[PDB]
């Protein structure tokens, strides 16, 4: 019902901020509740430290809205 948290991570998983940004996106709005229903991303932000400009994971939250 409330708002759903989902996150991304691992080893070779190193992208750039942006990239992640809509990478997330993805993962949210391809995935669905049980009710095979939709749900946007509230929260975005990467985890772990990768190269330079990169992160070797990254964090974010979904919601129904």
């Amino acid at each position: 019902e409330a708002c759903q948290f989902s996150h991304v991570n691992s080893r070779d998983q190193c992208n750039d901020y942006q990239h992640w940004k809509d990478e997330a996106g993805k993962q949210c709005k391809t995935k669905k509740s049980k009710g095979n229903k939709d749900m946007i991303v509230r929260s975005f932000a990467v985890l772990e430290p990768c190269a330079l400009d990169m992160f070797t994971g990254v964090e974010f939250v979904c919601c129904p809205n």
